[PDB]
C-alpha cells in the first residue's frame, strides 16, 4: 500500500513513480507545498530532514534510491543472479551522478553554467551508451534480460536531458532506440502522457 | 576473490569497502595509480564512468564505490536479513553518501571558507544516525538489525574522518560515540585500523582533513 510524499516537481520521484505504473502497482500522492515545509513539522519528522518520504504498508523509507532499490526488491526488478544485481547497481549509481550535476545546475548556477555543462554533456552520455552495447547490441534493457529499476532512474535521466538540451542523444543510436522503446511499454506510455505527469515541472524553481 | 583494489593513495572512497574486507577476514591486493600516471589518460579513458575506484572481483570488474559495497555486503552476507532490513541498510547508506559528499566538497572545493559553517551544521547532519541506533536495541548492536553490514562499515568511516575534522563532534551523541569505539575494537578491524596499510595512506588527496 503505496503512498508517495514528495513536493508538486517530478524530480527525485520521476524514475520510482514510471517504476510503480509500468508494473501496475496504484499509489497515492500525498503533496507537500513550500509554504506547508517552511512550517517546519513534517521537516522536522522526516529521518534526514528531506523529501521522498515514501509509506510501503507499515514501513517508512526515505532516499529516493532506496525507494528504486525497495522496490525493484520487491516486485523483481534486481537482475537475475547476483552479478547482475552488481551491475543493476552499478549503473544506477552512475545515473545518480549525473543526476546530482544536473540538479546542481538546475538549482545553484543554471544561466552560467549551461554552457560548459552542456560541452561535457556527451562525455557524461557515453558510458550508458558503451553499456548498451555490451548488453545485446541495446536491444533489450540496461542491464541482462530483464527491466530493473536502473531502467527506470537511466529513462528519467535521459528524458529530462532532452529538455535540458534537445538532441543531446542524436550521436548515440543505442539510447536514442533505447528511449523511444521504453516509452512505448504501455503502462508507462499511458502514464507518461497522463495529466499526473504531464501538469507537474521537472524541478521546484522553474528552470529545465 | 581475488579482490584487486584499484585506487589512488589515499583513504577516501576505498577506506570503507577495505575495513568491510579486513573485518571479514578477506585478503585484497592494492593495485596503486598515482597522479601522475593518471593524468597520462590511459586508465581514466578505459574506465566505465572515468573515476577510481576500479575493483576486480575474479573475472568481475565493478566501478562505483557504494556498488563495491553492495556487493561485498550481497555476496558476504551483511545486507540485513530479510526484504525491510535490506531497505534500512539502504537508507542508511544513502544518507551516509549524502554527508560523504558533504565532507569531499568541502575537502575539494571550499575547506578554508567553508569548514566553519560546516562544523555548525555537522551535528545536525550527525543526529539522525544516533536517532537509528536509539531505535535498534538500544544502540547496543549495528545500524540495522542484530548484525553488521555494508552501511556500517561506510557510517564508521563517515564518523572516524569527522572526529579528523571536527574533534569531539561526537561527544554530543552517546550512541555514536560507544558506537566507533566497539566496531573499531572488533579484533579483524582493529588489527586493521592499526596497520600501516591504512595508517600510512592520507585521508584525501589534497593534504587537507
Ligand atoms: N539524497 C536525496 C535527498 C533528496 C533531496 O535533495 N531532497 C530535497 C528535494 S528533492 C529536499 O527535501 N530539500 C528541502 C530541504 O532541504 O529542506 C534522495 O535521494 O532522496
Ligand atoms: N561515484 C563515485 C565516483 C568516485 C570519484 O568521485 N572518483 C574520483 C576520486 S575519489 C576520481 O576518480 N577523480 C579523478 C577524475 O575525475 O579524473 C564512487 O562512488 O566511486
Ligand atoms: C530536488 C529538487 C528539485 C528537483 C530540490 O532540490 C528542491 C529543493 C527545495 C524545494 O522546495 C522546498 C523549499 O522550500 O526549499 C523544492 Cl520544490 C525542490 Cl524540487
Ligand atoms: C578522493 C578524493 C579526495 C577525497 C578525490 O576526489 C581525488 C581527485 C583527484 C585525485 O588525483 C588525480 C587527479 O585527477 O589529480 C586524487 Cl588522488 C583524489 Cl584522492
Ligand atoms: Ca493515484
Ligand atoms: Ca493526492
Ligand atoms: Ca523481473
Ligand atoms: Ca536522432
Ligand atoms: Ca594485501
Ligand atoms: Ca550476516
Amino acid at each position: 500500500p503505496y503512498t508517495v510524499v514528495y513536493f508538486p516537481v517530478r524530480g527525485r520521484c520521476a524514475a520510482l513513480r514510471m517504476l510503480l505504473a509500468d508494473q501496475g502497482q496504484s499509489w497515492k500522492e500525498e503533496v507537500v507545498t513550500v509554504e506547508t515545509w517552511q512550517e517546519g513539522s513534517l521537516k522536522a519528522s522526516s529521518l534526514y530532514g528531506q523529501l521522498p518520504k515514501f509509506q510501503d504498508g507499515d514501513l517508512t523509507l526515505y532516499q529516493s534510491n532506496t525507494i528504486l532499490r525497495h522496490l525493484g526488491r520487491t516486485l523483481g526488478l534486481y537482475g537475475k543472479d547476483q552479478q547482475e544485481a552488481a551491475l543493476v547497481d552499478m549503473v544506477n549509481d552512475g545515473v545518480e551522478d549525473l543526476r546530482c550535476k544536473y540538479i546542481s545546475l538546475i538549482v545553484t548556477n543554471y544561466e552560467a553554467g549551461k554552457d560548459d555543462y552542456v560541452k561535457a554533456l556527451p562525455g557524461q552520455l557515453k558510458p550508458f551508451e558503451t553499456l548498451l552495447s555490451q548488453n545485446q547490441g541495446g536491444k533489450t534493457f540496461i542491464v541482462g534480460d530483464q527491466i530493473s529499476f536502473a531502467d527506470y532512474n537511466l529513462l528519467d535521466l535521459l528524458l529530462i536531458h532532452e529538455v535540458l538540451a534537445p538532441g543531446c542523444l542524436d550521436a548515440f543510436p543505442l539510447l536514442s532506440a533505447y528511449v523511444g522503446r521504453l516509452s512505448a511499454r504501455p503502462k508507462l506510455k499511458a502514464f507518461l502522457a497522463s495529466p499526473e505527469y504531464v501538469n507537474l515541472p521537472i524541478n521546484g524553481n522553474g528552470k529545465q
